[PDB]
């Protein structure tokens, strides 16, 4: 299922985001001098089961949870530096029932282990000024889709 | 390369839409109750190289081409019905070098001669009342990329 | 459809092979100093529709049809120069209704109007030293498949 | 890369399978009334890091590791019930880091904690009646490639 998911807003999913599902996430540019951008994976309760915030300035990458008056958990985080491949940066997300994969452009696989047992009913894109495009091109997938060669 | 088309606006292409090419336009959305769509494949020069004007109402897609301050030519026509495939209808059109073909989600594909011996600069997306949504995401490539089992 | 196309042999196909529809052949080796190898495309009658013949000694790749128990047509050659990229070389070919589309790793598509009017019902493989593996790994679509982005 | 595994027989991978690798295991046919088959990834020195060992007539799938010249480790089993889909059935191995991830056709991902600190160099396939094709034609990647919208 694609969706057009613009900056400071979010889309509500067709089906739960849960075990198997693939979160495709393309931006059609890469705003070099842009801010601190965000991504959340949210429950029909509104709380963040997969918070992710890319930190040019602080050349980081946080990955966190929270219910939805809840407080943040500890942090997980990973270097911001060669992660995205511009002028179309991509973020893909895989549930795999205990916790989340997240892959950038370059560079090893992201694990977080889920801290809120539930599935994502929405994603949210939030930013002042985004490292990515508006709207940015999410296809999500109730399972790994078959492979091509390359 | 993606692209972010909006309605009544166009993408200038990074570089020319030529012999090869792919671009493959994915709507996030199907309007049924949507007017006359088109997209139009303009050179440099702004001329038409291939226009879709995809008529619900009159139940035909219509293709031509002409000249900036030209003339269309004749009509090439097939049945609207059972085309798209909602919530996320497409068109797939490629440059064969002699002919442009496109293939929407299902029927067989429709190929166009060319008539304007140039390569597309831009391709524009026009609707009092869109049938897709906006923007349509528009992925294109320099070749046919490497194909999955299915 | 999966196939495994063994040297001096064929694949049935399940289904007619017909417009839009896609042969993807890729090969787990290129034998750099292998000799003339030929794919054929043939009708359930065993007419060859297409038949391509890529020989590196004379440096050209001959396609050309022939009915069953007939003499070859008029040849359609082009140079051979380099069309496959080692260690997995690939062949396309797609059936555009009045013609079929052939496509190798590098050079342009290569079109060849048919000649005979019947769809594929086999495919045939064959060489004394094959310029490929035995056998090649063969994926069948009844329509262009969705495209990855890249 | 694409390889082709031959039935009671390996491939020597050109690039270690490790973390981010993706193996793509596909038969061109489905044995019915096959027997146990087995995949073995194995390292460089020969141990046995992961082993899948398919039995129809127990009805289970077993999953276990070992040493070259070592006993194999506590068995982790499921049900088989049909995780194959006929005619071309898959089989689907992501290096995870610290656990591999194993996709059939259906039923759930299976994850497998990882025993043996080695990346995978080869990969065997034994049976003395296969329940798939010989070879499978095999697709290796480095990392998970761009997905098709589906
Ligand atoms: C190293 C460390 O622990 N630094 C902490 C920051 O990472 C925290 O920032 C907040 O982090 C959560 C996720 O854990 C989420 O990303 C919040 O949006 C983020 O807060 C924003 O960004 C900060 C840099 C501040 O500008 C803050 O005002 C913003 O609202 C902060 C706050 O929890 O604590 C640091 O110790
Ligand atoms: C069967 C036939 O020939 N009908 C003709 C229409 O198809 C023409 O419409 C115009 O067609 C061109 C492509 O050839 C392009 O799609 C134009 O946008 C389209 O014109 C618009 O749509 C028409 C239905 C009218 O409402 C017109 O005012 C719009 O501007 C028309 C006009 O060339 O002629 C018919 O004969
Ligand atoms: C310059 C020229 O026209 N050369 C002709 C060859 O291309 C012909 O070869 C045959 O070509 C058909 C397709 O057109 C098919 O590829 C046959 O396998 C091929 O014949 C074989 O290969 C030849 C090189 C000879 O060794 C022949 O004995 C084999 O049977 C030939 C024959 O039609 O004529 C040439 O003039
Ligand atoms: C209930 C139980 O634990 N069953 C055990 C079998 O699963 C074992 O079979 C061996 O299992 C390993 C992986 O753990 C591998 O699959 C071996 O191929 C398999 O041994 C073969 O198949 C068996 C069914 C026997 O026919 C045996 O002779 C073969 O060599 C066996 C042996 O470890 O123990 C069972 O208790």
């Amino acid at each position: 299922m694609l969706y057009h998911l613009f900056v400071n807003n979010q889309v509500k999913l067709q089906n739960d985001f849960k075990p198997e599902s693939v979160a495709a996430i393309r931006s059609s540019a890469f705003n070099s001098k842009g801010g601190t951008t965000v991504f959340n994976f949210l429950s029909a309760g509104e709380n963040i089961l997969l918070h992710i915030s890319i930190r040019p300035g602080e050349n980081v990458i946080v990955f966190n949870s929270r219910l939805k008056n809840g407080a943040w958990g500890p942090e997980e985080r990973i270097p911001y530096a060669e992660k995205f491949r511009p002028p179309n940066p991509s973020i893909t997300v895989i549930d795999h029932g205990d916790r989340f994969q997240i892959r950038f452009d370059y560079g090893t696989s992201i694990y977080y282990n889920k801290r809120i047992k539930e599935n994502a009913a929405a994603i949210a894109y939030n930013a002042e000024n985004s490292l990515f495009s508006s709207p940015v091109t999410v296809d999500v997938h109730g399972l790994l889709p078959p492979l091509p060669p390359a």
